[PDB]
């Protein structure tokens, strides 16, 4: 093969660090890669969370991280979609519709309920993706935050 | 030490009482009463290494309890917590159960030093947005779902 959606390993973090550094940077954070890999590896060890990754001619593109939810209402899980993110060179060529047909079949192997998430009601591009990879708009639930 | 009303961690001793809550904390949302059923996620959930629940006593009976667990946030490379359930058994209502839950939590979330305490709650839950306001809480983001 030469391009690839598969799960992380060990092996990958030293270059995945560098686009979850670059997804923190878009959301406001100062660059770190110390501490971006450090959290990176925190997460990748964690059971719960699961880490897909495209890889186009050995060079990561893009990556997606999920992690587990319970449903007391339903007594069973669903996956929540925590992070998306493509590199801008490798962008408009199909990275996160790969990325996400591979959530939706794990999701499914896993006998999820379904696959949720929250963006910014004016991420434009992140609504269009959703909805075109199959996400339907959810109002019925509110968010709040008590910061501490 | 000699006391009369608690808010406390519970135990595996506490569930088949808890489970009576939480079957009715499910009803609160749809589902069929089923105690068998009930028990056994109640269990599942508490037997996840994130998830803490906290729990009301008072004068030997579980009035109410709310069920944490953990979160990770990638822009932020730090925790935090969500509070996924949260339910006062209706005999006990208004006398303060749910204030004396929330309050615990905050202070177990301060002491592993998270960065908030988030959750969902339904739009049209009146009583619930109250309750979080008046707790500290505050109302940016749009929720997408997959059903698979
Ligand atoms: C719940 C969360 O975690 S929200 C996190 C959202 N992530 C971000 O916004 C990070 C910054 N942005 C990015 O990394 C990228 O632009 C992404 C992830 C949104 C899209 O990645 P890409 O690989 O470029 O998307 P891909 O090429 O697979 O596009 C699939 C669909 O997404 C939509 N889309 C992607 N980019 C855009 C854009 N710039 N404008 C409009 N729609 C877009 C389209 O519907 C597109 O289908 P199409 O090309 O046939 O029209
Ligand atoms: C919401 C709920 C947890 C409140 O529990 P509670 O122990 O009765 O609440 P408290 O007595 O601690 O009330 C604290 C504050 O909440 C608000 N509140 C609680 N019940 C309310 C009601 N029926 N109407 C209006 N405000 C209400 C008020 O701000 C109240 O402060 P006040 O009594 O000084 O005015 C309870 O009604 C419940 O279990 N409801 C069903 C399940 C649910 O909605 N859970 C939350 C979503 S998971
Ligand atoms: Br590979
Ligand atoms: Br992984
Ligand atoms: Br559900
Ligand atoms: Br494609
Ligand atoms: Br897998
Ligand atoms: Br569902
Ligand atoms: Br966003
Ligand atoms: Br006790
Ligand atoms: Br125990
Ligand atoms: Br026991
Ligand atoms: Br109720
Ligand atoms: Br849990
Ligand atoms: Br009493
Ligand atoms: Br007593
Ligand atoms: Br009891
Ligand atoms: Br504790
Ligand atoms: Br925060
Ligand atoms: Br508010
Ligand atoms: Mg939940
Ligand atoms: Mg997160
Ligand atoms: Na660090
Ligand atoms: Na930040």
């Amino acid at each position: 093969h030469h391009m690839i959606v598969r799960r992380a390993t060990y092996e990958d973090l030293s270059q995945l660090a560098v686009l979850f550094d670059e997804y923190r940077q878009f959301y406001g954070a100062s660059s770190n890669l110390e501490e971006s890999h450090h959290f990176l590896k925190q997460r990748f060890e964690n059971k719960e969370s699961v880490f897909f990754i495209h890889i186009k001619d050995e060079k990561i593109t893009g990556f997606v991280l999920l992690y587990l939810g319970f449903s007391s209402v339903a007594c069973s899980t669903y996956y929540i979609l925590d992070d998306v993110y493509v590199t801008p060179l490798f962008r408009r060529q199909g990275s996160a519709k790969q990325l996400i047909d591979t959530a939706i079949l794990f999701a499914k192997q896993e006998n999820a309920l379904r696959i949720s998430l929250e963006t910014q009601s004016n991420n434009h591009e992140s609504h269009r993706l959703y909805e075109k990879m199959g996400f339907i708009r959810d109002s019925e639930f509110q968010t709040f935050h008590c910061f501490l």
